[PDB]
DNA sequence: GTCCCCCGCGTTTTAACCGCCAAGGGGATTACTCCCTAGTCTCCAGGCACGTGTCAGATATATACATCGATTAACGATGCTGGGCATA
């Protein structure tokens, strides 16, 4: 669950992880987010998000979305 | 010396907090002009100090009137008392 990640972020950071799953990923629509960086430290390889979010609401998001699978690329 | 209103403690119930994102009111900056102020001059009449003045109150003050308080001179009636007059 969400809530479980933010309570125990450091357990999970310590060990490694080189896939990742999330549910309805709209979550992360602004660069401020708090699970935003959460997600950053936990040693990882790939990523998947999966979410019908519409990408052109805020361009923010389109970029958030982008930075955050790919950290540097616009 | 008595009684019952707080503390300690286990469990049940609400809402504080954190994270995230949105949106617009209101505060912050800037530019221009124009009213309002300090600064400066002259003047006096406003203001300060004081002598002069008749009117509120307050205090007797000479003069007069009304009312007794008390005293003294005067008047009505004696009471033994003293100084003499008719009878045992």
């Amino acid at each position: 669950t969400y809530e479980y990640i933010l309570k125990d972020r450091a357990e999970l950071g310590s060990i490694k992880w080189q896939f990742m799953a999330v549910d309805e990923a709209h979550r992360l629509k602004n660069a401020e987010s708090s699970l935003y960086e959460s997600l950053n430290s936990f040693k990882v390889a790939n990523r998947m998000l999966i979410t019908g979010t519409p990408l052109q609401n805020n361009i923010k998001e389109l970029a958030a979305l982008v930075n955050f699978l790919m950290p540097g690329r616009f």
